[PDB]
């Protein structure tokens, strides 16, 4: 009759029966679901396959995150379980339902709104794949940044895996490249160095400088050609390491230090994503004249590609660095002054030389726009020293270049076949991935397309 009041027999047994809560799902920034659970326990789904893999990373057999925003999020996502006592019998049949402080109803997890766009986040992934695929690549990475707010509006790496089975994903696979390995930003850096020279007076638009190769002591220091001068426009125009180390070498190597470091270069961004690098800014106080020099044109400094689009930021929002977003925004946050707003806009200008006729990296150029971009490759660095045939290619720019929107950033790591140049490797993939993302945003063009 009245199974509650009995001892406990074969037929009739106490049990704390689990309330699974619901975990947090995860949103594009118009909706878009990316990660739910659903009832087997609960079970995770992404139903978007292998689109935001690396982003979105996964939960473990207990609904636990374990790599990427399912991890860093675990807190918020995960909500409270709740539990009920019963009485069952062998089969499993609920009998009675006990009394007892244990009872508790489950708290769902929260849910969130990630500020990435599907749209962009397919179009970078399609675009990064074909370059990959076509240039015989190892690897590669791109970030697409809303150039006022800083949010993240797509990243993804490849190789990838299916989030869904991670169990059969590689390490090599499975890791978050855009913000766990370091850099050599090359040629990327050169704007910041202009920028920086510029903003403190130290150089103008019409200063001419003496641009020929020459020694910092034993160690050369020389551009691809001979430029006998170049005013501040051409040291941009061809990427020129005589000028850009020049400027640079009108400061102390404490000063550039501080600037790098105000830049983010050598710590943690602190974004929310785990796993990320710290990168590497040497202590100034261990730095040759030399030194400072080839870190003005990029070399013996790191960064993650997620680093170096954000220092974009400085550029773009008229001066003033932001912090990244990977959540959806109802406005910019408030960022650091880096800059003068009158030297950013300058600046812009200057980098859209950069893609037209006589610049380095005319394979950005996007048809109906102006473009501000960098381009590059360096040896690949493996354990503080370098490889024989490895190089990594990149492409970052800004458009429309005198009202930014869209940040684009594109790496390219090992390619093979059909070239090693950043600006055609990495180039093709940052046109497409721009002109599309500047269409989807809905953005007039400026100038009529040809």
């Amino acid at each position: 009759t009245y199974n509650f009041l009995k001892e406990q027999g074969d037929n009739r047994i106490v049990r704390t029966q689990a309330l699974p809560a619901t975990r947090g799902t995860v949103s594009d920034r118009n909706g878009a679901v990316l990660a739910l659970s659903a009832p087997t326990e609960l079970k995770r789904h992404y139903p978007m396959g292998n689109l935001f893999a690396h982003v979105i990373g996964f939960t473990d057999i207990d609904g636990k995150g374990q790599e990427g925003l399912e991890l860093s999020l675990e807190d918020s996502l995960y909500g409270e379980d709740g539990a009920e006592v019963v009485l069952r019998d062998r089969q499993g049949n609920i009998v009675d339902s006990l009394d007892s402080p244990r009872n508790k109803a489950p708290q769902n997890g929260k849910d969130i709104i990630l500020s990435l766009d599907q749209r962009i986040q397919t179009l970078a992934y399609e675009e990064l794949n074909k370059a990959v695929e076509y240039h015989q690549a190892k690897a590669g990475t791109v970030v697409v940044l809303d150039a006022r707010t800083g949010e993240i509006l797509a990243l993804a790496n490849t190789p990838a895996y299916d989030p869904n089975r991670p169990g059969r994903a590689d390490s090599e696979q499975r890791r978050n490249r855009a913000v766990t390995d370091m850099i050599e930003p090359g040629s990327a850096i050169k704007p910041f160095v202009i920028a920086k020279a510029l903003d403190a007076g130290k150089t103008d638009l019409n200063e001419r400088l003496n641009t020929q190769p020459y020694k910092i002591g034993p160690s050369p220091v020389r551009d691809t050609h001979v430029y006998p001068s170049l005013d501040v426009r051409g040291i941009m125009q061809k990427s020129s390491n005589v000028g850009t180390s020049k400027l640079s070498a009108r400061f102390g190597a404490e000063e550039m230090y501080d600037f790098y470091h105000e830049l983010g270069i050598g710590v943690r961004m602190h974004s929310g994503f785990p796993g990320e690098t710290a990168g590497l800014l040497r202590n100034w106080r261990r730095w040759r004249p030399i030194e400072q020099a080839t870190m003005s044109f990029g070399y013996g400094l790191q960064l993650s590609l997620l680093q170096l689009a954000r220092a974009y930021t400085a550029l773009t929002h008229d001066g003033v660095l932001l912090p990244l977003s990977f959540e959806k925004q109802a406005v910019a946050p408030q960022g650091k002054r880096i800059f003068k707003e009158s030297t950013a806009r300058e600046v812009r200008n200057l980098m859209v030389s950069v893609t037209e006729p006589g610049g380095t990296g005319t394979a950005g150029a996007v048809d109906g726009f102006d473009v501000g971009a960098k381009t590059g490759t360096t040896r690949k660095l493996v354990n503080g020293r370098y490889v024989d045939n490895k190089h990594v290619g990149t492409f970052i720019g800004f458009a429309p270049a005198k009202n930014p929107r869209v940040i684009v950033a594109v790496t390219i790591d090992e390619p093979t076949a059909h070239g090693y140049y950043g600006g055609v490797v990495a180039g093709s993939p940052f046109k497409k991935i721009m002109g599309g993302s500047l269409n989807i945003l809905g953005i007039s063009p400026t100038k009529p397309l040809t």
